[PDB]
């Protein structure tokens, strides 16, 4: 799975606020590379990153309207220059 | 949300093996025709169809390779004449050859 098939659902999830939540799990890892997650990311504000014993889980979000956000959520793990993603998440949430 | 959307969506999880799981949540509920719904089951095998007191929950699946499967599973409930889908979940399955 390439980082465009991904992109094709991202543009589903940011584009259609009735999606409260979604849960993605991926076996094997989806392997993207350092300007894709970059690219990933963007735009979205860095909330928390927490370095496990396995991998990595970091939280972002999304300004959508008024005080509800897209908030976006992965565990991956690096190795030979490559980003393994175990799994995404995305809710959309009010803020208070 | 348009039946165009939720194809898109359902095109991804069809075309990539490596999603194993994905589990969406609706709300508002996504309203789509009838039509709209035998589309999207079109080639899935239907495997259950629950009726319970407030809504609907029916399961299909596919045959993609060997003994590998991906199922689909809905809750939906109909008013003048239309599905209003609050969930979805797709996962893909092994079904083994079982018992010696």
């Amino acid at each position: 799975m390439n980082y465009k098939e991904l992109e094709k659902m991202l543009d589903v999830i940011f584009e259609n606020s009735e999606i409260k939540e979604i849960d993605l799990f991926f076996d094997p890892e989806v392997e993207i590379s350092k300007q894709e997650f970059e690219d990933l990311v963007k735009n979205a504000d860095p909330l928390q990153k927490v370095v496990g014993d396995n991998y990595i889980t970091e939280t972002f979000e999304w300004w959508e309207f008024e005080n509800q956000y897209l908030e976006f959520e992965l565990d991956y793990y690096v190795k030979d220059e490559k980003i393994f993603v175990l799994e995404m998440h995305f809710w959309r949430k009010i803020r208070k």
